[PDB]
């Protein structure tokens, strides 16, 4: 039951995918039934959702939970404190984050306070067979992510999207659909590093935006 395991908001925003989600549970409980494990833990899955869907002004949009054993945590390229060292995509996050905002370097990869702050950490597909990258691809989330946008957007609410995901012409539809929705192009992924993705200067960006729009500027700094 949504209400149980998302934001009040959420719950009523992903009401037409209530189904889904329900099946996407069933897909889960067969893959350990079959022997196969998932990330991340089945109480992170969701864990972009358990953050006000009123509060969310910028969506960041990834494609897969990171496939090694003890990164993924529910929000798209975070990882938890004790991680060490960062995943290479989120090392380009971080470099990206100092050269823009001129902060010094994140204490750890924890992005939750992005979450808290109206950050919606949001990958396309919300689990993965573990050492297995994208094995999770057309199980049933892409429904789930694509309602979850589609929501976001129909708000009278300002939004930008940074897409670091690579599938622009599948998102930049349902975006480009919404009252007051920015969206950050071009679409360099983190990995694309000096090819594109470092300069892209998305968190300045996004401020930019959204004061262009009326709205309050994110807080990026991270502890
Ligand atoms: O394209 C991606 N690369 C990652 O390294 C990553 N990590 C994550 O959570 N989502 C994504 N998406």
């Amino acid at each position: 039951p949504l209400s149980e395991l998302v934001e009040r908001g959420w719950a009523a925003a992903l009401e037409p995918v209530a189904d889904q989600v329900a099946h996407m549970g069933q897909f889960l409980r067969a893959e350990i039934a079959a022997g196969r494990r998932y990330l991340p833990a089945g109480s992170n899955v969701l864990r972009a959702f358990t953050f006000p869907f009123d509060n969310v002004r910028v969506l960041i949009v990834g494609q897969d939970p990171y496939p090694t054993p003890g990164h993924a945590v529910g929000l798209s390229f975070s990882v938890a404190p004790d991680v060490r060292p960062w995943p290479r995509s989120l090392a380009n996050i971080f470099d990206e984050y100092t050269a823009d905002l001129g902060y010094p370097l994140p204490s750890n990869g924890d992005l939750t306070p992005w979450a808290q702050r109206g950050v919606l950490l949001l990958n396309r597909v919300l689990t993965v067979r573990p050492s297995n990258p994208a094995s999770h691809r057309g199980k049933g989330w892409e429904a789930v992510t694509e309602c979850a946008i589609r929501a976001l957007a129909a708000r009278a609410a300002p939004l930008v999207a940074i897409l670091w995901g690579r599938d622009a012409s599948t998102l930049k539809p349902m975006l480009a659909a919404g009252n007051c929705v920015a969206i950050e192009s071009p679409h360099p992924s983190p990995l694309s590093a000096s090819r594109g993705f470092f300069g892209s200067r998305p968190f300045s960006r996004a401020n930019e935006l959204l004061v262009g729009m009326g709205a309050e500027p994110i807080d990026w700094r991270l502890p």
